[PDB]
């Protein structure tokens, strides 16, 4: 009836296989950083999605459905098409691989190093370096870079705790200012590479929904004032 | 030989490498009917971990720590001896294929069947079937059982949620009751196999410290209503 694309009825207005547009997001302290920068293209969620059972959110705009998802599973859905497009940390990009997928913005937030870290005061141990570590290949590429062969340790929940309870000889994370590093008694060591919150784009997706996508990505692109 | 085995001072003792003993849990449905067996056992936490910042939590035995890990990160802490012990669903255990480790208690607790699922009226696609599952080698197994070969997609979050956006032809989860999968209008179809949590042990730590871990073993053993 009216299709005004401001979308206040919550708990309703969520049609399946949207051929809309579907935004996956990273959930955590991504989805924080992200949601300012898509409230200033008139795109907000309408409930506290961490206190909500959905699983699939409508948006302020009708045309714009969310997925909170598991930051690993950003790209996969959206390498799919499941997702039009997505917001996931180039560390996640960058391990995972880029495939059916256009990378257009680094959005400069959730900004950080990928930096390995060690226990404070501690000796390099002598066979093979254990690295516990979420971000393997990134990792095992590393240390490639530096001609050195290591053993990983695949984590995917606190890689903090490993090194406390001597799992690592070291560990790589992505690090903010390193600050809960040092508070549990460890310190950043070497920056592998800086990281940022990129917004991706299935490749399909993009020539299909042009219509939709132009006006957002503008926007998206204003709200980053990185001149 | 000191004599001292009871502690109530929670955020107290604690600390690194404890050559007594490092008791790795599942953080999810699983924890909390883990728990009670351990109080039976007495070997309770003296403070919500949920709302602690603490990453190491000690017992009401001064003898034993306790880590709270992502259920996929049991096996990998055991596997490798940074924990003595664990609890870990069957699943998991399956899927990780751990080395290291005695597999000792069926604990009958979170207990659930590994499943395939489809979207309420799901139509048998054509040519080589796409399946979304946390579960790849068990998935991947499993239709090797049938003969058949599958197009695998890893997920690490929410499984229930792909099939709606149209990413699996099918998905693979564990199913206690199934009700959140009727919700959002999916069915649960085959059974791969039944699944429980289950108590294992790092083979090393069990050689070295089956003074404290007898005990204990013994004390879950007839909390399960052994007969």
């Amino acid at each position: 009836m009216n299709d005004v694309r401001n979308d206040d009825p919550n708990f309703n207005v969520m049609g399946n296989f949207d051929h809309g547009l579907t935004l996956a997001l990273s959930k955590g302290r991504i989805l924080k950083e992200t949601l300012p920068l898509l409230a200033t293209a008139g795109i907000n969620l309408l409930e506290d999605p961490e206190k909500s059972r959905k699983l699939i959110f409508p948006t302020t705009h009708k045309q714009v459905r969310i997925l909170i998802l598991r930051a690993s599973d950003v790209p996969t859905y959206v390498e799919n098409g499941a997702a039009d497009l997505g917001v996931a940390g180039k560390d996640v990009l960058m391990e995972h691989g880029a495939q059916h997928v256009y990378e257009l913005l680094d959005l400069q937030i959730a900004k950080c190093k990928l930096m390995t870290a060690g226990k404070v005061g501690m000796e390099r141990p002598k066979g093979r370096l254990k690295i516990a570590t979420k971000y393997v290949n990134l990792t095992r590429q590393y240390y490639a870079s530096l001609g050195e062969q290591v053993d990983v340790i695949k984590l995917y929940g606190s890689m903090e705790l490993a090194p406390l309870v001597g799992l690592g000889d070291y560990i790589v994370d992505v690090v903010d200012t390193g600050n809960t590093l040092r508070a549990n008694g460890l310190e950043p060591l070497e920056e592998i590479c800086k990281v940022s919150s990129r917004l991706i784009v299935n490749k399909a997706s993009f020539k299909r929904k042009q219509v939709l996508l132009n006006p957002i990505i503008s926007q998206l692109e204003q709200a980053v004032q990185s001149r």
